[PDB]
């Protein structure tokens, strides 16, 4: 008898550890708008996304009173109708610069000693690859909130498309911790477990038949593990059929297929 086998061709490549945070896309630069004076909102000369330059009228007050714009910016948020009374510390709307876009989260505190300025992330805020960004870390708070037990952190997006990174909006956010580089990349299934030991089966072509290779597992994520040991670039590893093998067992190849990307997860 032959046992039957799927083998991958198998590559080195990069597999990468992140952290997974909450986050909010923000701005670096906006400001809260206020009257100068007391009484009712006449009218409103703003909607949401308009464009507005420092010292024009957004709106006006009978006690009439003109509210004007602290700095140039976009309308991210209007918090005030016509109609309502308002005072000098009445918040009637919020202008942002759309050209300093942060991203926002808090990371608990045995996490932070790891974590540099330069860092990479990924910014999701949907399923595809539309709805994603790149990051960098750009600052670390001082501060530790002590009933969060948070501190902090700051990312800035790069790269090409932030025009749907939308200030205001939920991310989930991949934060980069660990890459292993230059290792084998294979699918989880494939190594086995023992006597207390790990090991995967390679497919000897010549001979139709398998042998049995130890193997250290070095990180693994998403059903991919990262080994190292006796296994090389272009290796056939078995990836279905080996709970059935043993060491020199035959096989019949039933299939080949390719190599994991060589490029990260994430």
């Amino acid at each position: 008898y032959r046992f039957p086998v799927i083998a991958m061709k198998v590559k080195k490549g990069i597999l990468s550890d992140y952290l997974s945070l909450n986050g909010d896309v923000d701005t670096k630069v906006k400001a809260d708008i206020f009257p100068d004076a007391v009484g009712k909102i006449t009218s409103l000369r703003i909607k949401l996304g308009a464009y507005v330059q420092k010292g024009q009228i957004v709106a006006t007050l009978d006690p009439k009173s003109p509210v004007r714009a602290p700095i140039s910016g976009y309308i991210l948020n209007i918090t005030k109708k016509i109609g309502e009374t308002v005072n000098p510390q009445s918040n009637i709307a919020v202008v942002g610069r759309i050209d300093t876009k942060q991203i926002l989260t808090y990371v608990s505190e045995k996490y932070i000693s790891n974590i540099k300025v330069g860092n990479d992330a990924i910014i999701e805020v949907g399923a595809y690859s539309n709805e994603k960004f790149k990051a960098k870390v750009s600052e670390i708070s001082p501060i530790l909130d002590s009933k969060s037990r948070t501190i902090e952190v700051y990312l800035t997006p790069i790269g090409s498309n932030l025009d749907k990174l939308i200030i205001g909006m939920f991310s989930k956010i991949k934060l980069i911790t660990k890459r292993f580089k230059d290792v084998i990349k294979i699918s989880r299934e494939a190594v086995v477990e023992r006597e207390g030991k790990k090991f995967v089966f390679k497919v000897d072509l010549e001979s139709k038949s398998v042998q049995m290779l130890p193997i250290t597992v070095l990180f693994e994520i998403d059903n991919i593990v990262a080994l190292s040991g006796e296994v090389e670039e272009n290796d056939l590893i078995v990836v279905e059929g080996m709970s059935a093998l043993s060491n020199g067992s035959l096989i019949n190849l039933v299939d080949t297929k390719e190599g994991l990307s060589a490029e990260s997860n994430i």
